[PDB]
């Protein structure tokens, strides 16, 4: 009578599904690929969605702690501050991937989920059937797709899509705060420092604690200095001069690359008993930062229609009809303002634009009111 | 089997019990002495841990549509600003006294709360018994004594007791927030607004929403023409110029009141199937922003403690002992600190400040680390 | 014995060498060609250098009443205060066209200057002829070409030359100060408002008095909207909104020009009798704002060498050689600011910039130290 | 047939009285009671009528050289700026009182001044004879009594007169400008800083060059601390913490001496050939900083008065009549500022607070209009 759940994947979107279905009394088992439970991306913010997630995982507590809410959201453009946004109370936080992917495993630990690691789902069957690059097969009641951008759960199936790669990225960083050395300025806050002239170079400064400074650094590929790793020093401090500290010492990071966007969309999220969840779904421009508080969303959203007492099929089906359009419309939200370069102007965090935010998943309603 | 309880007093603290114990299966009867359900003192402040009980009570929801939290908390010191506070993202709301107390009453109302006006608890019996002004004797399992710092439920019984009425106090108001008018400036912060010289005079300003704004004046009462209603106009302008047309329409207040400070503290809350909730039981300074904070989360945690299966008796003990502690250090604080004007000087909302803010009662731990 | 001095051009270098001339005992008469005496351009700034001319001419009181010394010259990027100059004290001044032209007039006036309109020289002979274009022939002891870029007592006579006539110029307006309607802010400063991006646009904003304000609105030739007059309001409002009171006010004005920049340099500025003076001899770019101060300067010093007891055509060599290579160093250097447009950089008045500025036609000296 | 002048007292008034007669071709010795030239007082502003006096003096150019303009003349309340005047261009320097000494002294030598230190007069007759302490009795055409507020030229004459020093002072100090340590801020501004609260202290910021400030540290005699000498570093300390770099340099100088204000009013300045200058004279609070800029304005004017061809007794009473109402104006307003502490208001320099500053001594006229 224990219903058996096999998850693709140890991201953020994975992890939440082992931690969610596990809490409901699943037998869960998470496979990662890599050798290592690791998360890259160096930073990352959440929202009051997926704070909420959290809070249902019980894992909140771990992520708050040591972690930062900016006193205020603030854009420049051509170092004129612009706005400043405080989204009438709505909760947020940034934090380091690491800060965040850590806190999950602990919990799913805790909990007693099975993980492995060098363990690649490469073939999945909707009755219920996963097969791992060891040749292993193994049955489930569920699967979980939870494994990227790059889905084998998805691709096996086959899954009608649109991916896009751009040829354009950004360099994300975590380096010291060098608060001092930064001298007067509002250094707690989250800034995103556009420019157009006299290059297309901006840097998105995001304080995650007292200690560490994310700053994702984004130039055109096409600008062989701007998009160069480790960083070109001299082109960023010239442009982004009061940032020198942090800059120098993003220099020293050979670990550093150019990353670039990646989107994916699905007709459908689900076959038989087999459930795509994130990225593997619906990765997204992070224009908005909700890819992973979407991904978090979906996830603790699919464990919730497990409990409904209809056959895991069914469920699914039901998962998707109620929760997808959230996803869809922040997706393409998201997609709209990384192309009309909409945070540039500043106060874009609109009440559309916060709608993925403001969703509570625990009580399945809309708060924060803008 | 239905256990009944009465409540004394319509305020926050009794309207708290009487919802959380209907949700809980209690016949739940709710008593108020005034003709009417009203709330006196203009505007309110909660943070964390009061916003958790709404949510606890389902009646979140209603008051953070058309509350408001301000961008930061900041705080003047002879016009200059002296310090700008986020708490690291705790949550905190403004808004006025009638926005929550209606939220309350039609939470109370949608769950079949029987509420009676005109009805006026004058005699309580820990055997179970409250006896109304009209004579009607009602038996109980349970007495809440919600009936604020002149409690007849609490001195009809006989609690020792400190009380203590300050000769000083303030004037409250809610006028039109006149945005445009303020003209360049950060007006949708709270700021605090101290004076020394050249006369001792304060304004809390407190935005409540887009319409409504919140003013606290505080003068001595010794300062025949600082405390007098309805507000002598001059001598607010003179030392406040820059928030002149919201003293203008101050000045027509016929209703304004200089209301004086009043503490309560006793020995213990409890006797036999009476409970003191409240300003009857706790009554404190208002520095912290806690009196109605620390009324609704020990209203909230009696009707926790009623559901483990123990006696009345024994569960009200129960719960003195669990939650007391927290008021009484939030009492002794906020005290403190309206004796050495400690808010004068800024950057005050310290970890230990911040402590009864940080507590969440539905999940009985401290969030929102400092 | 009483020495005979025609001058050409009634604008500020004709008009201050009268003055000068006749002041040292000198019979004067000037000839303007125009119908009226007028100057074009709307505002314009005078430093030092030109003030101390003023006090040598007897109109300093004149000009200094209803003109205006701003607190500061700001220079803005992209909305960006990039800097704030104060010049440690030399004095500088900004005035309407008019101002300054109203106050020389006057003082040529009270002196007995005989002045003439509708007067134009069309040629000068060395030996001290000066032939009207009525047909009238008048010999004097001194001829003074200052009868701007187009000279024609200049080239009636011949001196190799290099002018030049840009392509792109500016809108140069005056409006009034709408004060209050621009709200908060430094707006008795001047602020030099540079952009490059979305289009290269600029206003030097330049405060007259309390009634008036000076306006140059500069986009290239290349720009029709930007170029356009009368103002096409929207582009300007677009990009300078913090305007938008002063800018609606300049969209009335039928008169509006684009003007073209043009400079001149010539091999000698003197032969026999003959002297050239401002423009007909060392037209500039406006960026250090010296052409009239030079101007000024050259027709001042001309008069104090015609007191040494020379020969006129001695005094006249003499003259050149003494002051020339002030006037050559500030040409080059404001021809250079302007093709790599150093000033959109701020603190570009730097000692060197300023040289023009620092001297002292009075004493001969230069004088306020940086 | 060369007037013989003795002039005593070798600070601002006697050296400007010695310097401008001889370069009227007069026969100047000066007696200075002094061992050694020096000016004590730390530092000092001029303005446009004492800076036109160094002008009229040959002194202008070492002065100017060294010495400052701040950008702003700035006021604080309790850290609050109030307000920020730059008196619509009218020159003002700030400067060390060595500097402005040496700069008078370098001038009377090069003119051949004979000077005397240790050279104390003691006595003096309208009749033209000056007593010196070594009993050397002296035969002039015109004596000049700059002898200080305690001068004996005209004591030993007996002018009727009002004398007041004050009980409260203040501590004139040169330190480091320290300007890096001083981190962000305007630190090239002239700030007076006021406070009333916590207690009376004040702070006249005054920058002199790149190397030194001058600063003054009022607080009243009946403050043990605050009047204390050498400074009391904790209390400066603590009401104007963003100066502590150079409190802590100011707090070194054993030397430092607190100061008493000391005012001087008499019924006439003449006696006979006898004339006084300047404090001997009209010693006045300093709010409107005028004290020797009347002083020099004075001795400038009386050898002027000297050039009409009169007797020097009439020469002399023509000289009060004729200059000493801008100096009994400034003085009886400066004493008004003083008592009512106008100067913390800000805003204070009005038209009529900036006469004697706007007087040109040269021209005998008002300039720089407000
Ligand atoms: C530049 C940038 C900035 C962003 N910023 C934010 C932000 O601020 N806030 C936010 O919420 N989101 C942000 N996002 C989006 C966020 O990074 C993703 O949406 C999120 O990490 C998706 O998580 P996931 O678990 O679906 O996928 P992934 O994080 O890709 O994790 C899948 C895990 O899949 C494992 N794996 C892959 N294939 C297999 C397999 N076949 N078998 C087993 N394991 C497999 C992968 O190795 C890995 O361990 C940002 C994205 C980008 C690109
Ligand atoms: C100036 C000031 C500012 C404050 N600001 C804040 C703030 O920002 N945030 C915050 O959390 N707290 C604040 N407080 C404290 C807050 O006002 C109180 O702690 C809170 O209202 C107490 O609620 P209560 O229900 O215990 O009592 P009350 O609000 O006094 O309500 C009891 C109700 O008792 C009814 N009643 C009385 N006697 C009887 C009876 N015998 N029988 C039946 N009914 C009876 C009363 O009429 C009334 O309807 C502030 C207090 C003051 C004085
Ligand atoms: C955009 C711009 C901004 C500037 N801003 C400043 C500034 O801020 N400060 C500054 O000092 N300078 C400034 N200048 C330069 C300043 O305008 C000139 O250098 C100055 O006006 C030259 O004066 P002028 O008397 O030599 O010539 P003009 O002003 O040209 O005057 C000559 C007078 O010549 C009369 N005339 C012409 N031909 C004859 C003839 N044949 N016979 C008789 N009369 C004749 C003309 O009609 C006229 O009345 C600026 C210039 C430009 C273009
Ligand atoms: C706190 C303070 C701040 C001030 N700030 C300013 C300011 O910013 N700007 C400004 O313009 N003014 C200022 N003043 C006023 C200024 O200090 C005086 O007005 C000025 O120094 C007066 O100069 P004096 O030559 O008349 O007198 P003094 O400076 O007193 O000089 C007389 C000289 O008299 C010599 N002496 C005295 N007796 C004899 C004698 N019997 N025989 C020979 N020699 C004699 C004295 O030793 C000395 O060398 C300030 C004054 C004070 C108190
Ligand atoms: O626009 C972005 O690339 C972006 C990246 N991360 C967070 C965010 O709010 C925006
Ligand atoms: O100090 C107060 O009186 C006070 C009153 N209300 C809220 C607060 O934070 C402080
Ligand atoms: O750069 C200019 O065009 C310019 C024009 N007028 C004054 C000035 O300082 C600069
Ligand atoms: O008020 C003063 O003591 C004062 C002292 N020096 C200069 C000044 O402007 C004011």
């Amino acid at each position: 009578k224990t219903r058996r759940a096999e998850v693709a994947g140890g991201g953020f979107a994975g992890l939440t599904a082992a931690i969610a279905l596990k809490q409901n009394g699943w037998d869960v088992r998470l496979h990662e690929k890599s050798s290592e439970l690791r998360a890259f991306g160096a930073g990352i913010y959440l929202w009051h969605n997926g704070l909420r997630v959290l809070e249902g995982l019980g894992a909140l507590d771990d992520v708050l702690q040591g972690s930062h809410t900016p006193p205020t959201y603030e854009t420049w453009m051509h170092n004129k501050s612009v706005s400043k946004e405080t989204f009438n109370g709505l909760p947020w936080r940034i934090m380091t991937r690491s800060h965040l992917h850590d806190a999950l495993v602990n919990r799913a630990r805790a909990l007693g989920v099975d993980i492995s690691v060098n363990s690649e789902a490469v073939a999945a069957d909707p009755v219920g059937r996963l097969t791992l690059q060891t040749g292993e097969v193994l049955e489930a009641d569920l699967i979980v797709g939870a494994d990227g951008v790059g889905s084998k759960v998805r691709d096996s199936i086959g899954f009608k899509q649109d991916r896009w790669v751009s040829k354009d990225g950004l360099i994300r960083l975590i380096v010291p705060r060098m608060k001092k050395e930064l001298g007067h300025g509002e250094w707690d806050n989250t800034i995103d420092m556009w420019n157009f002239w006299p290059r297309v170079q901006r840097i998105l400064y995001s304080p995650c604690n007292e200690n560490e400074l994310y700053l994702g650094l984004m130039a055109p590929a096409a600008d062989p200095r701007g998009s160069s790793v480790p960083i070109d020093l001299e082109v960023w401090v010239e442009m982004f001069p009061f940032l020198e500290p942090c800059l120098i010492e993003a220099a020293k990071l050979k670990t550093a690359r150019y990353d670039k966007y990646e989107t994916t969309k699905l007709d459908s999220w689900t076959r038989g008993k087999v459930a795509l969840v994130g990225d593997a779904a619906h990765a997204m421009c992070p224009a908005l930062a909700q890819g992973a508080g979407c991904a978090m969303v979906n996830a603790f959203s699919l464990s919730q229609d497990l409990e409904e007492g209809s056959s895991v099929e069914d469920a699914l089906v039901a998962w998707e009809t109620r929760i997808r359009p959230i996803t869809d419309r922040c997706q393409a939200l998201s997609g709209d303002y990384a192309a009309n370069r909409s945070l540039s102007k500043g106060n874009m965090f609109t009440p559309a634009a916060l709608e993925a935010a403001r969703y509570d998943p625990l009580r399945r309603v809309y708060s924060w009111p803008q």
